[PDB]
Protein backbone atom coordinates (compact mmCIF):
# COMPACT_ATOMS: atom_id res chain seq x y z
CA UNK A 1 0.00 0.00 0.00
CA UNK A 2 1.40 3.89 0.14
CA UNK A 3 0.21 6.87 0.89
CA UNK A 4 -2.48 9.22 -0.96
CA UNK A 5 0.34 12.20 -1.67
CA UNK A 6 2.80 9.42 -2.72
CA UNK A 7 -0.13 8.57 -5.49
CA UNK A 8 -0.85 12.16 -6.42
CA UNK A 9 2.53 13.12 -7.60
CA UNK A 10 2.10 10.19 -10.48
CA UNK A 11 1.00 11.74 -13.54
CA UNK A 12 0.35 10.45 -17.26
CA UNK A 13 2.90 11.78 -18.96
CA UNK A 14 2.97 10.23 -22.98
CA UNK A 15 3.16 6.71 -23.50
CA UNK A 16 3.41 6.16 -19.84
CA UNK A 17 3.41 7.84 -16.75
CA UNK A 18 5.87 10.01 -14.44
CA UNK A 19 6.79 11.41 -10.91
CA UNK A 20 7.21 14.30 -8.91
CA UNK A 21 10.22 13.33 -6.79
CA UNK A 22 9.51 16.82 -5.88
CA UNK A 23 8.02 20.51 -6.97
CA UNK A 24 10.00 20.70 -9.47
CA UNK A 25 12.08 17.75 -10.21
CA UNK A 26 10.40 15.12 -12.96
CA UNK A 27 10.92 11.37 -13.27
CA UNK A 28 9.80 9.20 -16.17
CA UNK A 29 11.14 6.72 -18.65
CA UNK A 30 12.64 7.30 -21.72
CA UNK A 31 10.40 5.46 -23.46
CA UNK A 32 7.39 7.15 -22.98
CA UNK A 33 8.81 10.15 -22.99
CA UNK A 34 7.19 12.65 -25.59
CA UNK A 35 9.37 13.03 -28.19
CA UNK A 36 7.69 15.97 -30.42
CA UNK A 37 6.51 18.51 -27.78
CA UNK A 38 8.29 21.90 -27.06
CA UNK A 39 6.42 22.13 -23.85
CA UNK A 40 6.27 20.31 -20.64
CA UNK A 41 3.38 21.35 -17.75
CA UNK A 42 3.43 24.63 -20.08
CA UNK A 43 6.96 25.28 -19.30
CA UNK A 44 8.97 25.35 -22.22
CA UNK A 45 11.56 22.30 -22.95
CA UNK A 46 14.08 24.70 -23.37
CA UNK A 47 14.50 26.07 -19.90
CA UNK A 48 13.82 21.86 -18.38
CA UNK A 49 16.93 20.37 -18.00
CA UNK A 50 16.79 16.88 -19.05
CA UNK A 51 19.42 14.40 -17.72
CA UNK A 52 19.53 10.22 -19.41
CA UNK A 53 20.80 7.50 -17.85
CA UNK A 54 19.74 4.92 -20.01
CA UNK A 55 15.92 4.86 -19.49
CA UNK A 56 15.93 6.80 -16.23
CA UNK A 57 15.02 10.28 -17.42
CA UNK A 58 15.17 13.33 -15.13
CA UNK A 59 13.25 16.60 -15.97
CA UNK A 60 14.60 19.70 -13.68
CA UNK A 61 12.09 22.79 -14.23
CA UNK A 62 12.98 26.28 -13.21
CA UNK A 63 10.14 26.91 -11.19
CA UNK A 64 8.40 24.68 -8.66
CA UNK A 65 5.76 23.58 -10.32
CA UNK A 66 3.51 20.77 -7.93
CA UNK A 67 4.32 23.25 -4.63
CA UNK A 68 1.76 20.67 -2.52
CA UNK A 69 4.42 17.66 -2.65
CA UNK A 70 7.17 16.93 0.09
CA UNK A 71 10.44 16.57 -1.77
CA UNK A 72 11.10 13.08 -1.13
CA UNK A 73 14.35 10.98 -1.60
CA UNK A 74 15.60 9.99 -4.57
CA UNK A 75 18.45 6.75 -4.59
CA UNK A 76 19.80 4.44 -7.15
CA UNK A 77 17.87 1.42 -6.28
CA UNK A 78 17.21 -0.32 -3.18
CA UNK A 79 19.53 -2.72 -1.36
CA UNK A 80 19.45 -6.14 -2.15
CA UNK A 81 16.49 -7.86 -0.87
CA UNK A 82 14.58 -5.08 -0.16
CA UNK A 83 10.81 -5.45 -0.82
CA UNK A 84 9.76 -2.46 -2.63
CA UNK A 85 6.57 -1.47 -4.10
CA UNK A 86 5.56 -0.66 -7.83
CA UNK A 87 3.06 1.67 -7.53
CA UNK A 88 1.65 1.75 -11.51
CA UNK A 89 -1.61 3.49 -12.26
CA UNK A 90 -4.16 2.45 -14.74
CA UNK A 91 -5.73 4.69 -17.40
CA UNK A 92 -9.32 4.20 -16.09
CA UNK A 93 -7.98 5.09 -12.77
CA UNK A 94 -7.77 2.24 -10.62
CA UNK A 95 -4.43 1.97 -8.40
CA UNK A 96 -2.22 -1.01 -8.70
CA UNK A 97 0.83 -1.37 -6.37
CA UNK A 98 2.79 -4.45 -6.62
CA UNK A 99 5.31 -6.07 -4.26
CA UNK A 100 8.20 -6.66 -5.47
CA UNK A 101 11.36 -7.95 -3.73
CA UNK A 102 14.71 -5.74 -5.62
CA UNK A 103 17.66 -7.55 -6.43
CA UNK A 104 20.97 -6.96 -8.26
CA UNK A 105 21.98 -3.57 -9.43
CA UNK A 106 23.49 -4.28 -13.38
CA UNK A 107 23.59 -3.36 -16.81
CA UNK A 108 21.19 -5.22 -18.33
CA UNK A 109 20.63 -5.88 -22.48
CA UNK A 110 17.07 -5.22 -22.80
CA UNK A 111 15.95 -6.26 -26.71
CA UNK A 112 19.18 -5.31 -28.39
CA UNK A 113 20.02 -1.87 -25.84
CA UNK A 114 21.83 -1.20 -22.73
CA UNK A 115 19.77 -0.27 -19.45
CA UNK A 116 21.44 0.73 -16.17
CA UNK A 117 18.91 -0.47 -13.52
CA UNK A 118 17.82 -3.35 -10.69
CA UNK A 119 16.22 -6.47 -11.26
CA UNK A 120 13.19 -7.24 -9.28
CA UNK A 121 10.46 -10.09 -8.44
CA UNK A 122 7.09 -9.41 -8.36
CA UNK A 123 5.57 -11.26 -5.56
CA UNK A 124 1.94 -13.01 -5.95
CA UNK A 125 -2.24 -9.45 -11.76
CA UNK A 126 0.68 -7.75 -13.44
CA UNK A 127 2.69 -5.42 -15.26
CA UNK A 128 1.65 -4.38 -18.66
CA UNK A 129 2.42 -2.15 -21.46
CA UNK A 130 1.88 2.07 -20.84
CA UNK A 131 3.51 1.28 -17.00
CA UNK A 132 6.58 2.38 -17.65
CA UNK A 133 7.88 5.52 -15.96
CA UNK A 134 5.92 4.40 -12.67
CA UNK A 135 8.26 4.78 -9.73
CA UNK A 136 9.55 2.08 -7.32
CA UNK A 137 9.34 3.21 -3.87
CA UNK A 138 9.91 1.39 -0.19
CA UNK A 139 9.56 2.81 3.22
CA UNK A 140 12.99 3.05 5.11
CA UNK A 141 12.18 4.14 8.57
CA UNK A 142 9.88 6.46 8.48
CA UNK A 143 11.15 8.25 5.43
CA UNK A 144 10.09 7.01 1.75
CA UNK A 145 12.33 6.25 -0.98
CA UNK A 146 12.00 6.10 -4.62
CA UNK A 147 14.72 4.16 -6.25
CA UNK A 148 13.84 4.48 -10.08
CA UNK A 149 10.86 3.86 -12.90
CA UNK A 150 9.44 0.50 -14.41
CA UNK A 151 11.16 0.20 -17.66
CA UNK A 152 10.68 -3.44 -18.17
CA UNK A 153 9.18 -7.22 -17.94
CA UNK A 154 10.71 -9.96 -18.75
CA UNK A 155 8.03 -12.12 -20.65
CA UNK A 156 7.64 -15.98 -18.97
CA UNK A 157 7.89 -14.95 -15.30
CA UNK A 158 7.50 -12.31 -13.08
CA UNK A 159 11.15 -10.43 -13.58
CA UNK A 160 10.44 -6.84 -13.54
CA UNK A 161 12.89 -3.88 -14.18
CA UNK A 162 13.65 -0.90 -12.25
CA UNK A 163 15.70 2.01 -14.53
CA UNK A 164 18.17 4.19 -12.10
CA UNK A 165 20.13 6.78 -11.82
C1 LIG B 1 7.20 -0.77 -27.07
C2 LIG B 1 6.17 -0.21 -26.10
O1 LIG B 1 6.82 0.51 -25.10
C3 LIG B 1 6.07 0.58 -23.91
O2 LIG B 1 4.88 0.62 -23.96
C4 LIG B 1 6.81 0.56 -22.55
C5 LIG B 1 6.02 -0.35 -21.57
C6 LIG B 1 6.60 -1.76 -21.46
C7 LIG B 1 6.14 -2.38 -20.11
C8 LIG B 1 6.38 -3.96 -20.10
C9 LIG B 1 5.69 -4.55 -21.10
C10 LIG B 1 5.02 -5.86 -20.47
N1 LIG B 1 5.03 -5.62 -18.97
C11 LIG B 1 5.79 -4.55 -18.71
O3 LIG B 1 6.00 -4.11 -17.62
N2 LIG B 1 8.05 -1.81 -21.52
C12 LIG B 1 8.70 -2.45 -22.73
O4 LIG B 1 8.04 -2.90 -23.60
C13 LIG B 1 10.22 -2.54 -22.84
C14 LIG B 1 10.63 -3.89 -23.46
C15 LIG B 1 10.12 -5.08 -22.58
O5 LIG B 1 9.47 -4.87 -21.61
C16 LIG B 1 10.47 -6.55 -22.95
N3 LIG B 1 11.21 -7.06 -21.80
C17 LIG B 1 12.62 -7.45 -21.93
O6 LIG B 1 13.18 -7.36 -22.97
C18 LIG B 1 13.38 -7.96 -20.69
C19 LIG B 1 14.55 -8.67 -20.67
C20 LIG B 1 14.87 -8.89 -19.36
C21 LIG B 1 16.09 -9.65 -18.85
O7 LIG B 1 13.93 -8.33 -18.59
N4 LIG B 1 13.00 -7.74 -19.42
C22 LIG B 1 9.25 -7.39 -23.23
C23 LIG B 1 8.67 -7.94 -21.94
C24 LIG B 1 8.19 -6.58 -23.94
C25 LIG B 1 10.72 -1.36 -23.71
C26 LIG B 1 12.27 -1.29 -23.62
C27 LIG B 1 13.05 -1.71 -24.69
C28 LIG B 1 14.44 -1.64 -24.60
C29 LIG B 1 15.04 -1.15 -23.44
F1 LIG B 1 16.39 -1.08 -23.36
C30 LIG B 1 14.26 -0.73 -22.38
C31 LIG B 1 12.87 -0.80 -22.47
Amino acid sequence: PAPPSIWSRIVNFGSGWGFWVSPSLFITSTHVIPQGTQEFFGVPTKQIQIHKSGEFCRLRFPKPIRTDVTGMILEEGAPEGTVATLLIKRPTGELMPLAARMGTHATMKIQGATVGGQMGMLLTLGTTPGDCGCPYIYKRGNDYVVIGVHTAAARGGNTVICATQ
